C-alpha cells in the first residue's frame, strides 16, 4: 500500500482555529436529591483536578445534570419560601478552585419543591430562584466569570426525565420564560440557550421544536413581548459508532433551524453531548485506551475541516462536547466512557481511590498544543486527496508571536483512526512535509506519539492480570503509560523545510510541534497543591496560568524533606498539569516545588514551595 502524504504549508494562515471542542460533562446517579455526594466526594474532587490539569485550558466546561438538586429549601410557597445553596456552592467552588466553569443546566427541583411547570405561582418563584443563583455567584465570582457560563435547560425535554416534576409542552415554556427572565432580571449579559435534545424529524422531539417556535414566533410568559431570547442552540446528536455521522447528523438539524427559523440565521449552534456512542456505561474495550482518544481527534478534526473552515451551508457551530467527565464502576474501571479509571481500594485502612489517565484525556492535551490559526494542509495516498472523512486524518495550526516571553509555533496533529475499530497488526506509513516555516531563532521540533502498545494503561493493567484492588507498585507500572512517548528536541534542518516518515499505528496519534526560542524563558507555576491519596502518596497539581509559552518540554517537580536541600522527582516527560507522587520509600512529608522546563533546557521561577505533612 502506498504511503499517505501529509503535506502542510506553514507559509499559508488560512481563518483563525477556534478551540470549540473544550468541553466535558456528567450525570450524577440515583437517588438525584443526593447529587451532592456524588458531586463533592473525593472521587469527584480528584476526577476534576485531572480535568483541570489537561494544559493551557484545554478543557473549560463541565457541563453538570441535576444542579439544581444541589438546593435545598426550607418553609414552603405559603409560610415564607427559603433556598439553601450550601452544595451548590461546594460544587461550584470545586469546578473554580479548577479553573472550570459549569454547563450549568438549570434542572432540578430544589429538593422536590417544583413539582408543576403550569402552576402560576411556581413559575413565578422558579424565576426569582433563578436570579437569587444568578446574583448570588455573580457576587461569589464576578459578573465577567458568571457572564462565560453557559446557562442551559432542563437536560433532554423530550426524554421525559423530569423525576417527579411535571413538564408538559406548556410546562416547558413557562420554565423557560422563567429562566430566561430570571437571568435577565440579574444581568442582560448572561448566556441563556437550550433545548439539549435530539431535533428528531418532526413530529418528533415536540418540546425542542417547539421552544424554537417559541422563543421565534411566540409570547413571554412574564412581559408578553413577542419572542423570547434564545443565546445559542443545543443539540445531542451521537454517532452510533460512526464519527462523520456526527457531523451528518449536525449538518442536517442545522439545515431544518436555517430554514424553519431564520431569525436564527446566526445562532451559534452546540453539540453537547457529541459523542461516538449512546451510554455512557456500556464496557466497550475501544472506550479504554487509544482506540476512543484517536477518534475524539477524527470528530474533532471532520467539524474543523468539513464544516468550519469554509463551505456552502458555512453554519454558526460553537461548541462540541464529549460527555465523559463520569466516574467508572468495578468491574468495567477502563472501558465506560470516562476520562479517567476509578479504583475504588478497598483493602487499605482506610479504603481509598485512585484514578488514572486514560488516553482520551491526554489526547485533550495534544488538541490543547494547537494554536488560533489554520494552516494548509492536504493529505493523500496515490494521489488521491483525502478529506478527514477518512482513517488519516491531520489538523495544523500557527501561532503569531506576541511578547519576548513568545515567539513562532506550528503545531501538527495528526490522526490515524478506524472510529470505534483498532488494527493491531496494521502499520500505516506517512510522509510529512512540512514546508513554508518563517525564519526565526532556535528553531526545533518535538515529536509525542500514542498508540496502544505503547501508551495504554488499560494494556498495563490486562498484562498485570486485571487486578481488581491494584498493589502502590502494580499503580506506577499502570501511569507510566499514561503520557505520550516525547522525542527530545531537535533542531530543524538548514532551509525552511522539515520532513517525517514515522509509522503509525490504528490507532494512534502523533503531535508535532514545532518552536522558535523565545527570547524570555518561561514563567511561573502557581497555585500548587498536595493532596492525600493514602499513606505513602500523594496527587500534586498546579496552573500552567502564568507559564506563557506552549514549547514546554516537562514541568520539573522537587522534593525536600527535613529543610534539606530540594532533590528533583524521576519521571517521564509530562506536560499534563498534575503529577502523583508515590516514592517506593513512603516518603512524601516535606515540601514541594515545580517549575517549567521549556524545549531549550531553560526553567521558569519555581512556585511557592508547598508543605505536606502526612497525617499518620
Ligand atoms: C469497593 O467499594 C465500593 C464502594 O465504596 C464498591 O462500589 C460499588 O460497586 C458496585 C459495582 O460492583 C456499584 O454497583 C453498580 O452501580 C451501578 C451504578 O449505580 C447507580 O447508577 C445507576 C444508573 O443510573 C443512571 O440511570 C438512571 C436511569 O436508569 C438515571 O436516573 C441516573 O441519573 C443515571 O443516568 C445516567 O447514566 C445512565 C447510564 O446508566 C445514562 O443512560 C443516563 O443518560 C445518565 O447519564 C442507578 O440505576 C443506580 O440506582 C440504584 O441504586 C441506588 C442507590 O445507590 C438506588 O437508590 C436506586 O433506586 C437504584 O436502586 C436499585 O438498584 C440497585 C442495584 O443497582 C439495588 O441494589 C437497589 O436495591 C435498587 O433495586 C445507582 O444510582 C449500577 O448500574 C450497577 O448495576 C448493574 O449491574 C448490577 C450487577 O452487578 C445489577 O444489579 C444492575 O441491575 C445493573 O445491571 C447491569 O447488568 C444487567 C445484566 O447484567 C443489565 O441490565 C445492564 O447491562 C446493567 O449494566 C451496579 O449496581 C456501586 O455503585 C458502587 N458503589 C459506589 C458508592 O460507587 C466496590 O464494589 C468495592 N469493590 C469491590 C471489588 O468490592
Ligand atoms: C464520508 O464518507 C462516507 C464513506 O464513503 C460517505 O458515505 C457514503 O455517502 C454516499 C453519498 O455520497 C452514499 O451513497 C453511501 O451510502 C455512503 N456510505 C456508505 C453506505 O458506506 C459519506 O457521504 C461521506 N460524508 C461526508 C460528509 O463527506
Ligand atoms: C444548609 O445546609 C447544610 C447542609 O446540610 C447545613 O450544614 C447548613 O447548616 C444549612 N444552612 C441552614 C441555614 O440551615
Ligand atoms: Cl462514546
Amino acid at each position: 500500500e502506498a504511503p499517505h502524504l501529509v503535506h502542510v504549508d506553514a507559509a499559508r494562515a488560512l481563518w483563525p482555529l477556534r478551540r470549540f471542542w473544550r468541553s466535558t460533562g456528567f450525570c450524577p446517579p440515583l437517588p438525584h436529591s443526593q447529587a451532592d455526594q456524588y458531586v463533592l466526594s473525593w472521587d469527584q474532587q480528584l476526577n476534576l483536578a485531572y480535568v483541570g490539569a489537561v494544559p493551557h485550558r484545554g478543557i473549560k466546561q463541565v457541563r453538570t445534570h441535576w444542579l439544581l438538586e444541589l438546593v435545598t429549601t426550607r418553609g414552603s410557597t405559603g409560610r415564607g419560601l427559603s433556598y439553601n445553596f450550601t452544595h451548590l456552592d461546594g460544587y461550584l467552588d470545586l469546578l473554580r478552585e479548577n479553573q472550570l466553569l459549569p454547563g450549568f443546566e438549570l434542572m432540578g427541583s430544589a429538593s422536590g419543591h417544583f413539582t408543576d411547570f403550569e402552576d402560576k405561582q411556581q413559575v413565578f418563584e422558579w424565576k426569582d430562584l433563578v436570579s437569587s443563583l444568578a446574583r448570588r455567584y455573580i457576587g461569589r465570582y464576578g459578573l465577567a466569570h458568571v457572564s462565560k457560563w453557559n446557562f442551559e435547560t432542563w437536560n433532554e425535554p423530550d426524554h421525559h426525565d423530569f423525576d417527579n416534576v411535571s413538564m408538559t409542552m406548556q410546562g416547558f415554556l413557562n420554565y423557560y420564560d422563567a429562566c430566561s427572565e430570571g437571568l435577565r432580571a440579574a444581568s442582560p449579559a448572561l448566556r441563556l440557550g437550550g433545548p439539549g435534545d435530539s431535533f428528531h424529524t418532526p413530529p418528533r422531539s415536540p418540546l425542542s421544536w417547539g421552544l424554537l417556535r417559541h422563543c421565534h414566533d411566540g409570547t413571554n410568559f412574564f412581559t408578553g413581548e413577542a419572542g423570547v431570547r434564545l443565546d445559542y442552540i443545543s443539540l445531542h446528536r451521537k454517532g452510533a459508532r460512526s464519527s462523520i455521522s456526527i457531523l451528518e447528523q449536525e449538518k442536517v438539524v442545522a439545515q431544518q433551524i436555517r430554514q424553519l427559523f431564520p431569525k436564527f440565521a446566526d445562532t451559534p449552534i452546540y453539540n453537547d453531548e457529541a459523542d461516538p456512542l449512546v451510554g455512557w456505561s456500556l464496557p466497550q474495550p475501544w472506550r479504554a485506551d487509544v482506540t476512543y482518544a484517536a477518534m475524539v481527534v477524527k470528530v474533532i478534526a471532520q467539524h474543523q475541516n468539513l464544516l468550519l473552515a469554509n463551505t456552502t451551508s458555512a453554519f454558526p457551530y460553537a461548541l462540541l462536547s464529549n460527555d465523559n467527565a463520569f466516574l467508572s464502576y468495578h468491574p468495567h474501571p477502563f472501558a465506560q466512557r470516562t476520562l479517567t479509571a476509578r479504583f475504588q481500594v478497598n483493602n487499605t485502612r482506610p479504603p481509598h481511590v485512585q484514578l488514572l489517565r486514560k488516553p482520551v484525556l491526554t489526547a485533550m492535551g495534544l488538541l490543547a498544543l494547537l494554536d488560533e490559526e489554520q494552516l494548509w494542509a492536504e493529505v493523500s495516498q496515490a494521489g488521491t486527496v483525502l478529506d478527514s472523512n477518512h482513517t488519516v486524518g491531520v489538523l495544523a495550526s500557527a501561532h503569531r508571536p506576541q511578547g519576548p516571553a513568545d515567539a513562532w509555533r506550528a503545531a501538527v496533529l495528526i490522526y490515524a483512526s478506524d472510529d470505534t475499530r483498532a488494527h493491531p497488526n496494521r502499520s500505516v506509513a506517512v510522509t510529512l512535509r512540512l514546508r513554508g516555516v518563517p525564519p526565526g531563532p532556535g528553531l526545533v521540533y518535538v515529536t509525542r506519539y500514542l498508540d496502544n502498545g505503547l501508551c495504554s494503561p488499560d494494556g498495563e493493567w490486562r498484562r498485570l492480570g486485571r487486578p481488581v484492588f491494584p498493589t502502590a507498585e502494580q499503580f506506577r507500572r499502570m501511569r507510566a503509560a499514561e503520557d505520550p512517548v516525547a522525542a527530545a528536541p531537535r533542531p530543524l534542518p538548514a532551509g525552511g523545510r522539515l520532513t517525517l516518515r514515522p509509522a503509525l499505528r490504528l490507532p494512534s496519534l502523533l503531535l508535532v510541534h514545532v518552536c522558535a526560542r523565545p527570547e524570555k524563558p518561561p514563567g511561573q507555576v502557581t497555585r500548587l497543591r498536595a493532596l492525600p491519596l493514602t499513606q505513602g502518596q500523594l496527587v500534586l497539581v498546579w496552573s500552567d496560568e502564568h507559564v506563557g509559552s506552549k514549547c514546554l518540554w516537562t514541568y520539573e517537580i522537587q522534593f525536600s524533606q527535613d529543610g534539606k536541600a530540594y532533590t528533583p522527582v524521576s519521571r517521564k516527560p509530562s506536560t499534563f498539569n498534575l503529577f502523583v507522587f508515590s516514592p517506593d520509600t513512603g516518603a512524601v512529608s516535606g515540601s514541594y516545588r515545580v517549575r517549567a522546563l521549556d524545549y531549550w533546557a531553560r526553567p521558569g521561577p519555581f512556585s511557592d514551595p508547598v508543605p505536606y505533612l502526612e497525617v499518620p
